[PDB]
């Protein structure tokens, strides 16, 4: 159980902006959607079955809720989803994923291709094909992994890091959208 704290995922930062009464117009969209429970929730948007076949049980315009009603919130295409300043073609910017429970498996980290809109719902022909970060039972520190990696290099402005966490002791897995602007 986890999502994604450093960039923040949508789940995540919507519950740390409080369900009751939320602030950035991104997130009071969101959670007027899906509901305050989700975002209590924010920890298990989980496909328990996935066994890696997340191109398969996840259709296009559901890849931050993970095909999930419960989470449909997430997928609101919105310019106005707070965002993580990132630099592009670095190696050393301090990724976290915050587990309230950790457990034996690898994350995938994808980047959306150049000329990404954040206007239109997330397909998945709108990433790109492979990670840019793939790492099996990184250092957890506090409660939060840590990972590190190099940043694609010829990007700029409004993008979404969408990291995936396969367990390897189970089917289950869990998905994380988080909006980044490359700078
Ligand atoms: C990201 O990294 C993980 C490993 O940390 C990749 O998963 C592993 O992929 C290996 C092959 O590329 C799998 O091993 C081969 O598996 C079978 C086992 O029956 C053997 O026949 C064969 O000789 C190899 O041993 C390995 O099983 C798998 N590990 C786990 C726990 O699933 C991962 O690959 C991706 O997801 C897996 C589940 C498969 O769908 C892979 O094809 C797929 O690439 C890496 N992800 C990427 C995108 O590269
Ligand atoms: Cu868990
Ligand atoms: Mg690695």
């Amino acid at each position: 159980h986890g999502s994604m704290e450093d960039p923040i995922s949508r789940v995540y930062r919507c519950r740390l902006e409080n369900p009751e009464r939320p602030t950035s117009p991104a997130c009071q969209a969101a959670v007027a959607l899906s509901g305050t429970q989700a975002f209590y929730d924010w920890n298990e948007v989980n496909i328990p079955n996935a066994a890696g076949r997340h191109r398969e049980l996840i259709p296009d315009g559901q890849l931050c809720s993970a095909g999930r009603f419960k989470y449909r919130g997430l997928d609101l295409a919105r310019s106005d989803w707070i965002a993580t300043p990132l630099p592009s073609g670095a190696s050393s910017f301090p990724f976290r994923y915050i587990a309230t429970a950790a457990h034996l498996g690898f994350f995938e980290f994808y980047v959306t291709r150049e000329g990404y809109q954040p206007t239109v719902p997330l397909k998945w022909a709108d990433l790109e094909e492979l990670p840019f970060i793939n790492v099996t039972n990184p250092p957890l520190v506090s409660g939060s992994y840590q990972i590190t990696g190099t940043t694609p290099s010829g990007k700029s402005g409004s993008h979404l890091i969408y990291v995936i966490w396969q367990r390897t002791d189970s089917p289950e897995a869990f998905y994380s959208c988080s909006d980044v602007y490359f700078t």
